[PDB]
């Protein structure tokens, strides 16, 4: 069978249900199809949905969270893009303004009047009254006993959500009618009306949408400006860098199996075809018609371009994010179960040999370390990026991937000596990339193509994501195992052709080019080895040249070797001496750095500077345990290692790396793109 199906969207009320009916006939003629469907609820819907009946359903974001949830699961595989004046558009910034001279952060409104769109809402009572029951603003959690809405009375003193009945506390910072103010439809209250608040002096702040003290006073605004989530207050056209949370549009609903882009097409075609640019009787977003409130974003909100798309790895707590993917977790969806009050540091530990260092040091450092297994290492950035994570010391090609993920740097590794590290007149250790040929060979980069050359490994940064990297910037299609005549990187595919030239297994299963000792050529030193035998160049480490060399490698075969034999291919052409290292390297790399989100860093870096005194070489606990030590390997951190060193606050993905070692690492990447890094890349200005 090759590609073609039938589609069956479902819908809501009735009049939805025949538009969703009236271009089912093109749809004959053409490729796919459809088949409308209807039902009450876009509930009934969702779940009509994972019965294997329908298809998929535009939701927003409340619909958008509970549809990719258990009891089914779903998840996003379109999102209706639209117009702005900024960058492309798949969102809506919400924020909560404040007069200038604020007389306040955002650690200690607890009391202070509040204004709101009114109540059930996101930008007004939900990302607000929603976030400060996650952070711990509102200390309720079953309803119990601080019943949410009984919660944000016994906050501030008051409000004026329009939604009455309940909460006493709650309405009095309205105005209107003394019967028909605490009222929904009333005016002092949504957006605009939010404004008619915290402008006028009821209240002490409005949480508002992305630009609308702008739709009200395009004028004035210093009176009023933002008010950050870390501390911070901002300018107000500074909103992507001071909200609560960011609202993506109303995805394209769907069940995650199967026909996947029997949908994408039954939508790319309808798009591209019918979109609003095409000319056949007939607007699939529809115009942006106002109309009989009823016949409203029939399908597809009016104010929508094109139903764009949506990768692979996006769940819902993606496409949301955690911004509001929590605050509302933390009203319904869940209040103790799963999520918890956990002040202390989890962790990201990989395989059978990193958490076990850690149910090994969850111990005197009684519990301050949670631990969350994982199969790949490629997988604790979705994990911690969603929350269920709270760090990962990362490998630098990955501090990449992890950086474009929205993860960051916190604090970087040290090997030499912890006899260093408390202070900042020293800055990043010197540690360097470099090809290494032969004493005589008519081997420089640019005869590159055809030579034997000689890895370190399948990745490992300076033998394989560094120099594959250049190349690639002048071997486009990425045949990186199609570039050297042959070749011996550990870790390649079985047959392969780069993983020939290793010589491996000792003796026996000839293990021949493994990512393990168990070779004869993987890691630095044997690398090199290879190099002088059949090799014809070397991409390694620096010193790893005057390691090997000098009487240091008394294997017969460093026997008498002597770095005085080789040199380094600088891309120049030139070919610097093998020690004239910095003035010729393929790259220079930063060390290894606790990743975690820009959200709990700070403490992070705290409660990681502090877990190193009991637990850690020169900490005093050692007969108990070092965070480093690994019954004689590299598990969690490193081992070598001896003081983790803090980068300073305000850095960046970029900056660590450098731009001269990030642009290899990430136009390394162009070439083939991964569910992670393709992930993440969407949603960086989607």
């Amino acid at each position: 069978a090759p590609p073609k199906s039938v589609i069956r969207w479902c819908t809501i009320s009735s009049p939805e249900e025949k538009k969703c009916n009236n271009l089912r006939d093109l749809t004959q003629q053409e490729r796919i199809s459809l088949t409308c469907v209807q039902k009450a609820t876009y509930l009934d819907c969702i779940k009509a949905i994972a019965n294997n009946e329908a298809d998929a359903i535009s939701l927003d974001g409340g619909q958008a969270f509970e549809a990719g949830l258990a009891p089914y699961k779903l998840k996003p595989i379109a999102a209706e893009v639209y117009e702005h004046t900024e960058g492309s558009t798949t969102s809506y910034y919400a924020v909560a303004v404040v007069k200038k001279g604020t007389e306040f952060t955002v650690n200690d409104l607890q009391g202070k009047t509040s204004c709101h769109t009114g109540l059930g809402r996101s930008a007004g009572w939900n990302i607000p009254i929603g976030t400060l029951l996650h952070r711990g603003a509102i200390e309720w959690e079953g309803i119990e006993s601080g019943s949410v809405e009984q919660a944000v009375a016994k906050f501030f003193s008051a409000s004026c959500v329009p939604g009455a009945t309940i909460e006493q506390k709650l309405c009095r910072q309205c105005k209107g009618d003394p019967k028909t103010k605490c009222a929904r439809n009333a005016p002092y209250s949504g957006y605009s009306g939010a404004f008619h608040c915290l402008k006028d002096g009821k209240g002490d702040v409005a949480f508002v949408k992305h630009t609308t003290v702008n739709e009200n006073a395009p004028d004035q605004k210093d009176e009023y400006e933002l008010l950050c989530l870390d501390g911070s207050r901002q300018p107000v056209d500074n909103y992507k860098t001071c909200n609560w949370a960011r609202v993506a549009a109303h995805a394209v609903v769907a069940r995650d199996d199967n026909k996947v882009e029997d949908i994408w097409s039954f939508l790319s075609k309808a798009q591209s075809d019918f979109g609003v640019d095409t000319k056949s009787d007939f607007h699939l977003f529809g115009p942006p018609g106002k109309k009989d409130p009823v016949l409203k974003d029939l399908l597809f909100k009016d104010s929508a371009i094109m139903l764009k798309r949506v990768p692979s790895l996006m769940d819902s707590q993606l496409y949301l994010g955690f911004e509001y993917y929590s605050a509302i977790q933390s009203m319904r969806k869940d209040q103790l179960t799963p999520s918890p009050r956990e002040n202390r540091i989890q962790w990201c530990a990989v395989g059978k040999d990193e958490k076990s260092k850690c149910d090994r040091w969850s111990v005197v450092s009684n519990g301050d370390v949670e631990c969350t297994v994982v199969d790949e290492t490629k997988d604790c950035i979705i994990k911690i990026m969603k929350g269920e994570a709270d760090a990962v010391a990362l490998d630098g090609g990955l501090v990449y991937t992890a950086g474009v993920c929205g993860l960051v740097p916190v604090m970087a590794e040290r090997y030499d000596d912890e006899s260093q590290c408390s202070k900042t007149d020293e800055r990043p250790a010197s540690y360097f990339a470099v090809a290494v040929a032969r004493k005589d060979s008519n081997v420089n980069w640019n005869n590159l193509k055809g030579k034997k050359s000689c890895h370190t490994a399948v990745g490992r940064t300076a033998g394989w994501v560094i120099p594959m990297g250049l190349i690639h910037n002048r071997t486009g299609t990425c045949n990186f195992d199609e570039y050297f005549s042959e070749g011996c990187a550990p870790g390649s595919p079985p047959n392969s052709r780069l993983c020939q030239l290793c010589q491996g297994s000792g003796g026996i299963p000839p293990e021949k080019c493994v990512a393990s000792s168990h070779e004869k050529y993987f890691g630095y030193t044997g690398a090199l080895r290879c190099l002088v035998e059949k090799g014809d160049v070397a991409f390694i480490q620096h010193s790893t040249v005057e390691e090997n060399t000098g009487g240091k490698n008394k294997a017969d075969w460093a026997k008498n070797l002597q770095m005085d034999d080789f040199e380094l291919l600088c891309t120049d052409g030139r070919r610097a001496n093998v020690m004239d290292y910095r003035e010729c390297n393929l790259a220079e790399v930063p060390t290894h750095a606790v990743v975690v989100r820009p959200e709990k860093a700070n403490k992070i870096r705290d409660l990681l500077e502090r877990q190193e005194k009991r637990f850690g070489v020169n900490g005093s606990e050692k007969s108990k345990f070092m965070m480093f030590e690994s019954q004689n390997k590299d598990l969690l951190f490193k081992d070598l290692t001896k003081c983790l060193f803090k980068v300073r606050e305000g850095t960046t993905y970029k900056e660590f790396l450098g731009d001269k070692f990030y642009t290899v690492i990430s136009s390394l990447k162009t070439c083939n793109p991964s569910d992670i890094l393709q992930m993440c890349s969407f949603l960086e200005g989607k």
